[PDB]
């Protein structure tokens, strides 16, 4: 195994500026058991979050430190830190969330079987059985209870024993002899394998304090006692105050807690110096992504079964289509004004909906995405990967879908060949839209900040298509060239009109028109890879947004 | 006070079809306190919300019963119901937060100096004195700790004295003197007020389950003890059950609780008969309307002075508005077809942007909203005012500013009348467009379905509009009048071109065109007048989706 030796010395925190923690000092061997204890607001998940380096900026003093060095991302690689809030999938089963985990962090040297009985196991040990085939739920719909959430929060850690846990109050929300099976567990566990196991227990009985290794007492920001915890009592009692009747050690110690500069006096005078004197190959990763990919997918796929699935856009797309046909029955092709507007609504359509669409996908899962981000289960790129792969199973339907009856009603340029062409050119300018939606949705963190700016966004770009304005200024004219929407609506009106050649020989200042509306300076391979360059571009752009935010 | 009775009979709850509880029966009288004690997953939860009312549907059977009646809405005026969760306003601060609470709900005919006390000497009682002047928070920014936030929520509900009082686990998450000085706080108020307390505690001590006056146990569903807490331990000392070493009563009941069906069969045999024979002006709405309005238009710029707060609306507004008047920079007055787009994209983008900025103004406040309203803390209309008033405070800057300079740099019709008439048309349209994308985001509380519908709807009435296509079939011409563009265009155009006698001077197929593009079949008046209609029946189509939400 890998031993951890944990420390922190002189770690104060001042955030008006009130001082949340000053002057706490401990360290935490391997093979020992760590309890931070304290009365409500006296600072208990601000000095765990700080030994799990999940805090930073210029408000942490102190020095912390994992076996005489400082915490590194190697180090946190091989950190379990189980907080207070119950951040889990609502429509996902315990056995499916669990079971996911265990495939994903387990080592890549076991074969799924091994795998599926650890995570088996692991919620028979905890007592999970009777309610392992329900849906974990979340505040709105219905699902499990809030001390089942806990112990599943307690496996989501415990499945891949990490050197170093860290618990937030673990046995808030169950029994007595619930709480009291999870830190025999978590004894047995600590004692067993030594390991390094940190938690801030709140209302614990006799039987459970007499199995504490180690209390530290905190008071407002203060230290107050550290050391073995069978020694409370005695240095208390030395100190000059005793129990008037006999009573649980932590409620004194509670009290004590809860006078107080006469005990910071004395602890800062006797257990100062003697706590400041002891103190001192390339396959595998191509197996590896292709196998968490897969993962991902299914789950993705797991969570869309009763979301993605909505027959009302379907059942609303297909009615825009018929409107849209029936408002263009059958115009001729002589009438090239009424036909031309026909494609600028569509890229209108096209470039509106997806990237509105698209813009609340990063925002509605950031609240789990930065939990599963610093515990280290899987790279960025296979997240970013496994989103764009599971977007197109259900985007590329619709444009489909509304071609395949607009196409016909208003009947266009009959042939094969123009039908796959502008079906083809109508997808590509749809993944362009929609990956500069993602793009701004994941440069932004809040859904609804991102809404306004995308909105405008789309609409300068509608403006600037070049159907609205024929007198462009000379000096201004060069932002025609970065909308999506121009490079969709020139090869549009190629496809349907080929080079306007043929145009001219019907009609024998329209001669103007056409060639002003028809030929333009730009050409159909140009129109083509800039739109490949925007969808590569957009969703290289969303990648660094995401990998920007770090904590 | 008015006492209540409290009485639940042959209880089960069946929704897979696994059964939640069964065979729940018992009472608890004026001045008595209840507790609900049993394991993790016994379904203590479920019976507490299905007493306070929170539970409908097929799924609950037995009798309940409120002084020998049946649950009302006047009953459920006078209970108190504190849940495991705790939904309270981030950006406020405790003494805001139970200032407002105290002024909407204490009686009025005391003075503001005296709910101030009231709501003062609640803080101080409840030991919130030292982090009264912080911000609550939430999950994503950095407020107050988890165990004050739980005493926050009680005093929400401790503000207000109800008759009935019902309490989710309030004492999780706070340490062994802040529990005991709660369960005083608690014992005092039951017994020296003649008051209905319920609460489900989970880890309760000695000293705390000493001055419980009745307990019921509950086993996966099954009753197990029920009656005065000082003969829990007679009775299954008496049925043969005895423990071996001297330990506290609560510990002894969970696991007894935790063999079992002899136990469900001697209760059942025993104590189940005597249980069941021991169960057998107009002025004065107006004032308090007008206050009740202010409070909330208070607490509602309070919440918008950190998020609504935004300088990018502007800089971005005033963005597309120089953008658009380079556009069109000094168009003469010769050129209809020119001019004419420029007043329908103003159009479009003043119908997209509200419409899409106000889906989500319910679903994001959807989470506190059933919370507030199942209490009953103010009635609907009064909600729905202040939010329409907050809006408008902010709304109606952005169309102004757009104006003032988008008139003047294209140079349009000179004149402060043309001026002041299409900015208050816009202004109407603007609203108009809000109501719409009120209503819609009212009809489904979710935000994501909403947002693709209401695209969807704004581009049918964009196509609609009037400026796309020219030949409409004849039996598809009624949809003209319902979309709002239309209107909004028709007086634009109206306004700024007059009545087309104008045109003609210059103009001398152009005639047609001029005649179909300018002059129309609806009036101005019309136009208004069926603008402010709509304008209304999208707040009155809101008001009834928010009325009939009701759990
Ligand atoms: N719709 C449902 N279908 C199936 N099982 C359900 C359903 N709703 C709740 N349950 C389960 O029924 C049990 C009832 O739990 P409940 O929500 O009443 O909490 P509780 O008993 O007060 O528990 P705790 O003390 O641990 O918070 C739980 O095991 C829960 O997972
Ligand atoms: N940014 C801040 N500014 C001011 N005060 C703060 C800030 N962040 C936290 N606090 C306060 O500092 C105190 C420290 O609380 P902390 O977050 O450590 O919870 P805790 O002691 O573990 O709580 P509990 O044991 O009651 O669940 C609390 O009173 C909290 O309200
Ligand atoms: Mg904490
Ligand atoms: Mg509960």
């Amino acid at each position: 195994c890998f031993p951890i030796t944990l420390k922190f010395v002189d770690v104060c925190y001042r955030v008006e500026e009130r001082t949340i923690l000053s002057g706490v000092t401990g360290m935490i061997s391997p093979g020992e058991f760590m309890a931070v204890l304290g009365p409500s607001g006296s600072g208990k998940s601000t000095l765990l979050n700080a030994v799990a380096g999940r805090l930073h900026g210029s408000n942490l003093t102190g020095k912390i430190l994992i076996n005489d060095g400082k915490i590194t991302k190697q180090t946190l690689k091989r950190t379990g830190f189980v907080a207070q809030d119950d951040l889990l999938y609502p429509h996902l089963t315990v056995r499916e969330t669990l079971v996911f985990v265990a495939l994903l962090r387990l080592p890549r040297s076991l074969t799924r079987d091994v795998k599926l009985r650890a995570a088996e196991s692991v919620i028979s040990e905890l007592g999970l059985t009777k309610c392992e085939n329900t849906v974990v739920g979340n505040t709105f719909i219905r699902g499990i209870s809030g001390g089942e959430r806990k112990r599943v929060s307690i496996a989501h850690e415990l499945l891949i024993n990490p050197s170093l846990l860290v618990l937030d109050q673990p046995t808030s929300g169950l029994d007595a002899t619930a709480a009291l099976r999870l830190v025999q567990t978590l004894a047995g566990l600590a004692h067993g394998k030594g390991k390094t196991v940190v938690t801030s227990i709140h209302q614990p009985s006799s039987r459970v304090f007499q199995m504490f290794d180690t209390v530290l007492l905190l008071s407002e920001g203060k230290c107050l006692f550290v050391g073995k915890g069978r020694d409370a009592m005695a240095y208390f009692e030395s100190v000059g105050f005793s129990p008037a009747f006999p009573m649980n050690p932590a409620d004194f110690l509670l009290d004590l807690a809860n006078v107080r500069q006469t005990l910071v006096t004395a602890y800062d005078t006797l257990l100062a110096p003697q706590v400041k004197t002891c103190i001192e190959g390339i396959t595998t990763c191509i197996a590896t992504w292709f196998s968490q990919l897969c993962i991902l997918l299914h789950r993705l796929l797991k969570e869309r079964r009763h979301e993605s699935f909505d027959l009302l856009r379907i059942f609303q797309v297909v009615a825009a289509s018929i409107l849209c046909g029936l408002m263009w029955w059958h115009s001729d092709y002589r009438d090239v004004h009424d036909r031309l507007g026909l494609l600028f609504f569509i890229s209108i359509f096209w470039g509106v909906l997806p990237s509105f669409n698209a813009v609340f996908t990063f925002p509605q899962e950031r609240a789990i995405f930065t939990r599963e981000r610093a515990s280290g289960m899987y790279t960025l790129s296979s997240y970013f990967m496994a989103h764009v792969l599971g977007s197109l199973s259900m985007e590329l339907v619709l444009p489909a879908s509304f071609l395949t009856f607009t196409y016909w009603m208003v009947y266009l340029r009959p042939g094969i060949v123009p039908f796959l062409l502008t079906l083809s050119v109508l997808l590509l300018y749809v993944l362009a839209s929609q990956g500069l939606g993602l793009a701004l949705g994941a440069a932004i963190m809040d859904a609804k900040k991102a809404s306004t700016i995308v909105t405008v966004t789309m609409l300068a770009f509608v403006l600037t298509g070049g159907y609205y304005v024929n007198k462009v200024p000379s000096g201004m004219v060069w932002m025609k060239y970065v909308s999506t929407t121009f490079y969709c609506y020139r090869l549009l009106v190629a496809i349907q009109y080929g080079s306007g050649e043929e145009i001219l020989r019907m009609l024998g200042a329209g001669c103007r028109f056409v060639e002003e509306e028809v030929i333009g300076d730009v050409g159909m391979w140009t129109s083509v890879g800039v739109l490949f360059l925007m969808f590569f571009g957009y969703r290289v752009l969303a990648y660094l947004a995401l990998r920007r935010i770090k904590h």
